[PDB]
């Protein structure tokens, strides 16, 4: 029954993953028939879209429009639809991530330096990723995911959410730096690409919209598990907590018409950003210049790095989402998801669209959205394919529904990112122990490790995980950001060889447990 | 032991009030030796000052400077010092109120029409208030305060808090109306009296400062009764919850130097606002024109109205502050406080300074500030004279402490008013029953009246008190605002004659109880 086992035959895990979930496929359609599911579709849409808009914008300027917002949106749409329809864990949101953007920057700079075609280079990376993932899934390489314990899962899960929170505030600060609070402003300024100068009331309204959206979302989450209004109405309003918070604060900005706020800009149509550069289908052998055969084979070495990026990102996200404490009964497959995510991404490279990964926050957020609360204990989770499908389709149709997206500020969706960032920390025992450092020892949650492990030893354990978080954040800050996944890999040796020396088994078993 | 009893002798209550509290007078100095007491001094200072600044400003413009901020500040200082040193309940904050402001415009408008000297008119009102209060205290007229039950106390206490909250938002709205969020602004504008035109970033920053101060104050109140940090540090930070919230958000505005925010303006020195109109000491017989002897006797009729205003305001505030549920052991005197408050106010009229009253929110706020929490049950209250004395002295020295006050925005102190407004509702059973209207019947607090009175009957009782609140708010809105105290008087007949018909004794006794 345990997914992470070596069968001892070629593609044994892949078959066993299909065999376990596809029996539930008719349930994966009906279970979606709930208002809570529709509230998740609306929430996770904006959670899924705005990153693809942002990263696409960032790719555009750092890759000279070889790959822009349109390519990313279509990729997130097509791979999102397929993965929802064919995957093992539909609650995983497949999209673009920060470590993937860093690779594209380095790959572009590498290609620029050596003087090779970037987009043609990726096609080969994509082919080697298809070769590697088939070779990995063949021998059931996802068995090594067993070794990654809560220690490494939580260190990861915490770091990703901090980033998500950090970046959100970095955008608010950027708005304030762009539109400073001056004494006088210049009004003879163009706003056709974007505002050339500073603008009045822009930065403060952006803060008001961000703070307000995070407030309303949190207060409606507080309202969900309150004792006000009838139980039906309290849940319905609580389930649609974010969509109400968005609608309100979007309508707030709609009425404030004279003042400027930065909105969600999408491409005009379904066309590549730079048409002169590349077409919709990228040629392996080359576009303009004849692509070298040395790079055609040496594409293996970056593809190995991209595989490790997509593997760890996706497989650790699968762990986090399919934890025992989260009441997920339909079953999670680590081989079929890895095969699709990388396999699709490899074929996506052929059409000059970016390979994606099962992103942690968006996956967690989508799981948390579909998770229902009893009495605070988790009753069940609405595990189905319709939520992940509809989000992907809506992301695909984002280019068409510009009229609607044009009235939605970025400030409000940054308020939603802050809500996603804070909410992501909820079921992380690391974060729980970070709070206990500040709380006195008498006022502890009396959890198994609190009762058994000594207070100073528990804090010492928590201390070492901050040292790891700190080191990971330093590695992230430095140019060597593609080394970050390999530093997180060292978190597994730590718990395996280093901690057993300074700590005891009894404490280690209590602090780091598979189930709680 | 019960204060509200007829002794059956002249000035029996006054003697009995002195006899009960003055034995504790040495305790009323030492009990003030606590950090929590110093945190109250800082909090209640701004709570006491900014109203005198505002009402003084309002008197100034509606009385042609015959009485402005200077007179009000000195009155609140002198009467505040004396009442703290000589009073029965030092926790009562004596200051100017809205119903008193209504009388001063009404009396000025009367004097302007008939063509009489306003300030000389008040001197006679003051003499008749001294005659009435001595005649009332003689026969122990504060025995009628017994008839005022939680019903009328809570209806009052709630209405006063709603006003306090309403007015706060009316000032924010005014700022937004004054400094609208436009596309373009004019920078060639004078700001020497105040900004002549609209200004950028002023209204939104004012909202940010107000929202931020109310947030920090509430989160530090939430922190006070949390389980974070050692018990000493949690209380100390919790007790200084408002002063920290003020300091922070004042320093926030200090760093935002280019943008404009409206600050606390006080007079330059200790001089009357309009020297030409009149001097410090007002002459009974007249200043310029010979004051009529018909008004010298007819001054009784407005003085009777002012007495009823100051009596009900102060005596109902004394009830609220000296409730049984609030752990106040040193004893409350309703005769000695009424004698001082009105008697001082009558003598204050002679120097052209405004008669004051024991204001409900500022009294409640000051009591709530000095109230310590155990475990949520009230352990004790730090009842002493030093808090009320120091506030009054600081209000007196506000005119000299201009450099510090000039850097403090109004926006932040409006955030403190909102905090005072919401916190004032805490120990009001009316407000508690307003929440139970929305909550389901199964999730009720299990208080005596919840289990004894039927849910539909309790909601019917609460419904009638909203009808009263509504009627009182309508009477307040209309020109007849001096009729409001006499409408609140009718709240006592209601519970006495009208409710016993539709309701039963058992329910009435449970819903309206002297102790809980
Ligand atoms: C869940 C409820 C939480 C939200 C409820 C709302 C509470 C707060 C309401 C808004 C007020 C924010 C307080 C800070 C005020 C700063 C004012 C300002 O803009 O100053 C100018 C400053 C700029 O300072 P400056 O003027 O020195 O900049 C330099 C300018 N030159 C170069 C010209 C010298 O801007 C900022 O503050 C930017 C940084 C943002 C910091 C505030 C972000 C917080 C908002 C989201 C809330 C998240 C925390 C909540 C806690 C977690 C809860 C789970
Ligand atoms: C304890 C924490 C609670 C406080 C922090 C939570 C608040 C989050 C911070 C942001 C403020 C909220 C967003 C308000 C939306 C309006 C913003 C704006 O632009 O206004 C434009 C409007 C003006 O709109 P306008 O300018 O478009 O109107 C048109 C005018 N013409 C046509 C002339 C151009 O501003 C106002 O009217 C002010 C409204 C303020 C209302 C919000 C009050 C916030 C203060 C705290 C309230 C506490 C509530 C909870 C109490 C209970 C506590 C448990
Ligand atoms: O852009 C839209 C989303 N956001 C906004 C969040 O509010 C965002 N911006 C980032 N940017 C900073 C740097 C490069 C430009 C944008 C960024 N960078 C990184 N990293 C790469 C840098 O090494 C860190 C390693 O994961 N990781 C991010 N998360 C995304 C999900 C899975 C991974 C963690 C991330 N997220
Ligand atoms: O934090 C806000 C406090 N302020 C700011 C001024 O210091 C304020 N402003 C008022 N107004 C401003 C705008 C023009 C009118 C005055 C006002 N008006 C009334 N009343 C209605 C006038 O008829 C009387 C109703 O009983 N009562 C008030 N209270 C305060 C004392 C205890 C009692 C209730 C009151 N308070
Ligand atoms: C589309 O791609 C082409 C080819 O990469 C870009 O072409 C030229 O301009 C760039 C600067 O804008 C230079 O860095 C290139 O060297 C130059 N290349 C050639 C062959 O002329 C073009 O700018 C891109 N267009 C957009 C809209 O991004
Ligand atoms: C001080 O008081 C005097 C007397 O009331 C005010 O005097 C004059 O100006 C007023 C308008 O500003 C008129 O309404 C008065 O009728 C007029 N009275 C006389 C006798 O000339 C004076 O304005 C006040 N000054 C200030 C600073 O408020
Ligand atoms: C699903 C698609 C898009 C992924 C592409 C990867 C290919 C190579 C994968 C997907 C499904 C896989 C097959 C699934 C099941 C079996 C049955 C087993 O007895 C032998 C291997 C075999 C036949 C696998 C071979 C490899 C396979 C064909
Ligand atoms: C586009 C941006 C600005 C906001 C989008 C949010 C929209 C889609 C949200 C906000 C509030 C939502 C509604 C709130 C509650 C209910 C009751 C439920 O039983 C059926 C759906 C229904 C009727 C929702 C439909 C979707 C809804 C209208
Ligand atoms: C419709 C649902 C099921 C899928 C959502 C995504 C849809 C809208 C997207 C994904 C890929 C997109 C296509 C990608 C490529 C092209 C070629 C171009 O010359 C015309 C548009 C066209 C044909 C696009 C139309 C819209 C499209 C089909
Ligand atoms: C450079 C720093 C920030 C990175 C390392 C994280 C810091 C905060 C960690 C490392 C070791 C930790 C300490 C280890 C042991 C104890 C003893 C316990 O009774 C109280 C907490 C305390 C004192 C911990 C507090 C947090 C701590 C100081
Ligand atoms: C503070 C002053 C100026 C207020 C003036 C009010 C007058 C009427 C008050 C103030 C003090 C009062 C006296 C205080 C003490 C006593 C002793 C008692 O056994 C008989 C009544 C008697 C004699 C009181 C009578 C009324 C009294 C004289
Ligand atoms: C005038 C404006 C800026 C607000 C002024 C508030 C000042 C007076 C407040 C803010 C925070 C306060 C401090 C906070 C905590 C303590 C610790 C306590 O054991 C003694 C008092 C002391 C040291 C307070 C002194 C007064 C203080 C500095
Ligand atoms: C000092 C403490 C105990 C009391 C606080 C209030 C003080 C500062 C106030 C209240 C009344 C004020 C006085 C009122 C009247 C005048 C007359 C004027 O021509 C000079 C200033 C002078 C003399 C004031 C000085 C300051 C004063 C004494
Ligand atoms: C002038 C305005 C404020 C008047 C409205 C006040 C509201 C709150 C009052 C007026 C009439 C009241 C209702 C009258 C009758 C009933 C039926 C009873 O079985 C439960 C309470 C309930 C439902 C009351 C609830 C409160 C109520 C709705």
């Amino acid at each position: 029954d345990d997914p992470l086992q070596q069968t001892g035959q070629l593609f044994g895990g892949l078959v066993r993953d299909i065999r376990r979930r596809y029996p539930y496929y008719l349930s994966d359609i009906t279970d979606a028939f709930s208002p809570q599911v529709l509230a998740a579709v609306i929430f996770i849409y904006f959670a899924a879209l705005s990153p693809a808009i942002t990263f696409g914008g960032l790719l555009g300027e750092k890759t000279r429009n070889q790959m822009g917002v349109s390519e990313l949106l279509i990729s997130t749409a097509v791979q999102g639809i397929l993965f929802a329809l064919l995957g093992a864990q539909p609650l995983l949101v497949v999209g673009f991530s920060g470590p993937l953007l860093v690779f594209e920057e380095a790959f572009f700079s590498f290609c620029e330096t050596n003087g090779l075609e970037y987009i043609v280079g990726r096609v080969w990376i994509g082919f080697w990723l298809i070769l590697l993932v088939v070779l990995v899934v063949a021998f059931e390489g996802s068995f090594l995911v067993r070794f990654i314990s809560r220690y490494t899962q939580e260190i990861f899960s915490f770091l990703i959410s901090l980033i998500f929170i950090y970046e959100t505030f970095s955008k608010l600060i950027k708005i304030f730096q762009d539109h400073p609070l001056q004494k006088t402003y210049n009004y003879n300024v163009l706003m056709v690409p974007k505002p050339q100068g500073p603008l009045p009331n822009t930065a403060l309204l952006s803060l008001v919209l961000m703070a307000g959206t995070f407030f309303f979302a949190m207060m409606l989450r507080k309202f969900k598990n309150s004792s006000y209004f009838p139980g039906k109405l309290r849940r319905v309003i609580g389930d649609f907590g974010v969509p109400i918070s968005i609608l309100i604060m979007v309508l707030v900005d709609f009425f404030i018409q004279d003042t400027y706020t930065q909105k969600l800009s999408v491409p005009d149509g379904f066309k590549v950003s730079n048409s002169s550069a590349r077409g919709w289908v990228i040629h392996p052998l080359g576009l303009r210049s004849e692509f070298p055969i040395w790079m055609m084979f040496a594409s293996a070495l970056p593809a190995l790095l991209v595989f490790i990026l997509i593997f760890l990102e996706s497989q650790i996200t699968t762990l986090i989402v399919s934890k025992p404490e989260r009441k997920m009964v339909k079953g999670s497959g680590f081989h079929l998801d890895l095969l699709l995510v990388v396999g699709m991404g490899g074929v996506a490279a052929l059409f000059g669209m970016p390979w994606l990964s099962a992103t942690t926050v968006r996956s967690v957020t989508h799981a948390n959205a579909l998770t229902v609360m009893g009495k605070a204990q988790i009753q069940e989770v609405k595990e189905q394919r319709i939520s992940g499908l509809l989000v992907a389709v809506l992301v695909g149709l984002s280019i068409l529904m510009e009229p609607i997206l044009s009235r939605i500020p970025l400030a409000v969706l940054f308020g939603i990112f802050l809500y996603m960032g804070v909410t992501s920390l909820s079921g992380i025992q690391l974060f729980d122990r970070i709070l206990l450092l500040f709380k006195p020892p008498k006022y502890h949650p009396d959890v198994p490790y609190v009762k058994r492990v000594k207070t100073w030893r528990m804090h010492l354990f928590t201390g070492i995980q901050i040292i790891c978080l700190a080191v990971l954040w330093v590695v992230k800050s430095t140019p060597a950001s593609l080394a970050l996944p390999f530093v997180l890999i060292l978190t597994v040796p730590l718990r395996r060889v280093l901690l057993p020396l300074i700590f005891r088994n009894v404490e280690l078993q209590c602090l780091d447990a598979d189930d709680a």
